[PDB]
């Protein structure tokens, strides 16, 4: 039970509050 930083890739897992998993395109990676 964790959740990914910023700049932390996620494949099936959310980024920690303050930060959206956020994928455009072909890559992924935590937004804000």
């Amino acid at each position: 039970g964790y959740c990914a930083e910023k700049g932390i890739k996620c494949h099936n897992i959310h980024c920690c509050s303050g930060l959206t998993c956020k994928c455009k395109g072909s890559s992924c990676v935590c937004r804000k």
